[PDB]
């Protein structure tokens, strides 16, 4: 029963699958996890990401559909990741690129040296347009690392963060390729700074999700009922448009 809002599930329209068997084979492994509602949050981006919307969207119910295949219960939802460029608030406004599940949460990603003001003063934009930002992998951003602070000043403002199900596993004895981001994640989690674990799935080579690997552990470190809350509770609240 985990709701995953974070996910790249369509085909052909970014880095993420690039067939309906592939779509198919990830939506196969999310539910062999215990995933059971996932939000399609596609990329959004200007200058790399630029699928027009019409096809993301006819491409996503497409996949919707061959969901039914892999499971009845399987829900699957509409999103965007977006980008941040100063383009996305107009777009927002005027309701051109998706909110997740059609709620006030939208899920918003920068760069990984993109400054604290920036990051600060985009997401305050946002918010005054009525939209709540969830940040997408905060484990990504330099200017959030170790530093409980800024990450609380976002909270504090109106912001909820999401971290990403691969980077809560601890650093493999062998052939660890992310090592500081696992400990920028083990930060987070640590001092309680997380509100949404989420795949970030894009495929089943190098990045299928780790949800129930995640879940497992955050149940083992922190109980089950922290656990409940960043893959079920709060993901859930954001697809049923409810204020954590
Ligand atoms: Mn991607
Ligand atoms: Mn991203
Ligand atoms: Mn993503």
């Amino acid at each position: 029963g985990m709701i995953d809002i974070h996910s790249h599930i369509v085909f052909d329209v970014d880095d993420g699958p690039k067939s309906r068997e592939e779509s198919k084979a990830l939506l196969a492994e999310s539910y062999r996890q215990g995933v059971r509602t996932i939000v399609s949050t596609s990329h959004r981006r200007k200058g790399m990401f630029e699928t027009p919307e019409e096809k993301i969207a006819e491409n996503f119910l497409q996949v919707r559909e061959i969901a039914k295949e892999v499971a009845s219960d399987l829900v699957i939802a509409y999103g965007a990741e977006i980008y941040y460029t100063p383009d996305v608030l107009d777009k927002l406004e005027k309701k051109r690129i998706p909110t997740l599940n059609d709620s006030r949460y939208a899920l918003i990603e920068f760069s990984m040296n993109t400054p604290y003001r920036d990051i600060h003063s985009a997401l305050s934009k946002i918010l005054m347009l009525g939209i709540t930002p969830v940040i997408a992998h905060i484990e990504r951003y330099d200017a959030l690392e170790n530093n409980e602070k800024r990450v609380r000043e976002l909270i504090d403002m109106g912001c909820y963060t999401q971290v990403n199900s691969s980077h809560v596993l601890k650093p493999k004895l062998f052939g660890e390729r992310y090592k500081f981001m696992k400990k920028r994640a083990q930060y987070f989690l640590e001092q309680d700074l997380v509100h949404v674990i989420a795949s970030d799935m894009h495929n089943l080579d190098g990045r299928p999700p780790h949800m129930a690997e995640a879940y497992d552990l955050v149940t083992q470190k922190y109980g089950e009922a922290k656990a409940q809350e960043l893959f079920i509770d709060n993901p859930r609240k954001i697809v049923m448009d409810q204020l954590i």
